[PDB]
């Protein structure tokens, strides 16, 4: 579990979205695993706008934050599960380090701000859907 709280947004994993985040939706987008809805009071979440490749994220199954480097987002082969058939998932970002399902919603993090929220996981390896491309979320 886990969200990001930007001005008057709320920016959740599509897959593990509630009966509100629906009934408020904003813009929702299965092959990146994205999903926004509207909230009453004003968050204060600094999104970055940046071309890094390292990062700090935290890991709940551990209770710990890691340092990574990480991938350009591209189209990644995600195999089949009770919510998504196999597919390929699109602006993924991936990264050596330690993955449990639990983790999803986990931020990533770097000197500029947030880049993005834990998405995919396994093998020893670790995925990370990008938010810096929706400039929309600032205005
Ligand atoms: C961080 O999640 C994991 C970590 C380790 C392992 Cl063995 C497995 C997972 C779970 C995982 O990758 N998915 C199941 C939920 C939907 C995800 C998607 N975005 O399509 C894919
Ligand atoms: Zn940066």
């Amino acid at each position: 579990s886990g969200a990001i709280y930007v001005g008057n947004y709320r920016v959740v994993n599509r897959h593990l979205a509630t009966h509100n985040d629906w009934a408020n939706l904003v813009w929702e987008d299965s092959s990146r695993d994205l999903l926004v809805s509207s909230t009453t009071a004003q968050g204060c979440d600094t999104i970055a706008r940046c071309d890094c490749q390292t990062g700090v994220y935290y890991c709940s199954s551990r209770r710990k934050h890691y340092p990574v480097s990480f991938s350009k987002p591209s189209l990644i082969f995600v195999e089949a599960s009770e919510y998504y058939p196999a597919r390929y998932q699109s602006h993924l970002m991936l990264a050596v380090g330690h993955s449990e399902p639990g983790d999803c919603g986990g931020i990533l993090r770097c000197q500029h701000g947030v880049v993005g929220i834990v998405s995919t996981g396994g093998n020893g390896l670790v995925g990370f859907a990008d938010v810096r491309d929706l400039l929309w979320l600032d205005e």
